């Protein structure tokens, strides 16, 4: 037939990228994104936006650290183009304090984001509390204007949103060719893996904007981001807790720690609290899988479980997932 009919499941962060790379990747193309949740409100709306590459359990250091590279220096472009105000990627500094000093001081992700550095004594001496420090500058995406700016990328391309439904893939078999698999974390349901699971985050969206560096303590339990909008203060990691209620001792601990690292939050209004449940598996479901029940053939290519750390690498994972489509495409087109 000469056409290719693809379709992407999933209107998160990484939904909209994967189809935007599959569209300049693959020859020829129809991709459609078919999700229960757009741009609006999805788990990477809530998402806090920094770029700092969280360690993955289960994957390679060098191919996660090249990951962090590729979306870095995509960014890095857009923050530097005029489209920054509707792309809303923006360049921010801050440190990254410890309890104790770390016996080596240089991740894996240094050499990457910019200017990579240790804190002063006199930059010491804003955190009593702490022995060691690092300063660098990286970038953050606004999801609620970061995604519908992909949107208008994928229109541009070809495609267009549906809202429906799946319960299962099968249902688009009858028509599509190959499914993308980018639902997050309600592919459990989607795919059947049990490996995924919910890590329920709670983020305080409060407003005060001389906040203007970013502070996290390393652990994962305080991050002061400054944001466009509203700035994000959080520390909440529970695993397992599908309860998208905002808890409230969560709010008092969380405002007490960020409180606690930066005192001039005292003077702050509009304490909205929200929370978000991490897709959260140990290696980035990233393969192509070939399911076919007493039927004809259905390509699906997963790309889900992203964790904590999906944002920073989601232009690396859509690379290597319009890879596998670019590949499974080569395999319909020869026999
Ligand atoms: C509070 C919080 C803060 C975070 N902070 C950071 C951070 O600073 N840095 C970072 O790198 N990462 C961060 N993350 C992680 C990041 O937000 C997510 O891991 C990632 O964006 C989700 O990737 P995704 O697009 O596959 O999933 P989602 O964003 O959840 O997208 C999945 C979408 O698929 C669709 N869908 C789902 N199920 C179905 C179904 N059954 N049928 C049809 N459509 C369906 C819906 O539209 C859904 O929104 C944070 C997460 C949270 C919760």
């Amino acid at each position: 037939m000469d056409t290719a009919r693809i379709a992407v499941v999933g209107a998160g962060v990484v939904g909209l990228s994967t189809a935007v790379c599959i569209s300049k990747l693959v020859p020829r193309c129809s991709v459609t994104i078919i999700s229960d949740k757009f741009t609006p409100d999805t788990t990477s709306d809530v998402a806090a936006g920094m770029l700092i590459p969280h360690t993955y359990p289960d994957t390679p250091i060098h191919t996660q650290k090249q990951w962090f590279r590729e979306t870095f220096n995509h960014l890095f472009a857009i923050a530097n183009s005029a489209e920054a105000g509707d792309a809303g990627v923006h360049l921010v500094s801050g440190w990254q304090i410890f309890q104790s000093t770390p016996t080596e001081e240089v991740p894996f992700w240094a050499d990457v984001v910019l200017g990579f550095r240790k804190m002063t004594e006199a930059e010491l001496k804003k955190f009593p509390q702490y022995v060691f420090g690092q300063a660098f500058t990286t970038l953050k995406y606004e999801g609620p204007a970061y995604l519908p700016w992909l949107e208008k990328r994928i229109k541009g391309s070809g495609g267009w949103t549906l809202t429906r439904r799946i319960e299962d893939l099968w249902e688009l078999h009858p028509s599509f060719d190959i499914v993308v698999n980018c639902s997050g974390l309600g592919s459990r349901q989607l795919a059947g893996d049990s490996k995924i699971f919910p890590v329920r985050g709670q983020v305080l969206q409060v407003q005060a904007p001389w906040v203007e560096h970013f502070i996290r303590d390393g652990s994962g339990l305080t991050y002061i981001y400054p944001g466009t909008s509203h700035v994000t203060l959080g520390g909440t990691r529970q695993k397992g807790d599908w309860n998208l209620s905002p808890d409230a001792e969560n709010s008092r601990e969380i405002l007490s720690r960020c409180c606690a690292l930066e005192p001039s939050l005292h003077g702050a209004c509009n304490i909205r609290e929200k929370v978000g449940l991490r897709p959260y598996r140990p290696g980035v479901r990233l393969q192509t899988e070939l399911l076919a029940r007493d039927g004809q053939r259905l390509p699906v290519v997963h790309h889900y479980g992203h964790g904590s750390g999906g944002i920073s690498v989601h232009w690396g994972t859509a690379l290597e997932a319009a890879r596998l489509v670019s590949e499974c495409v080569h395999a319909l087109r020869t026999p």
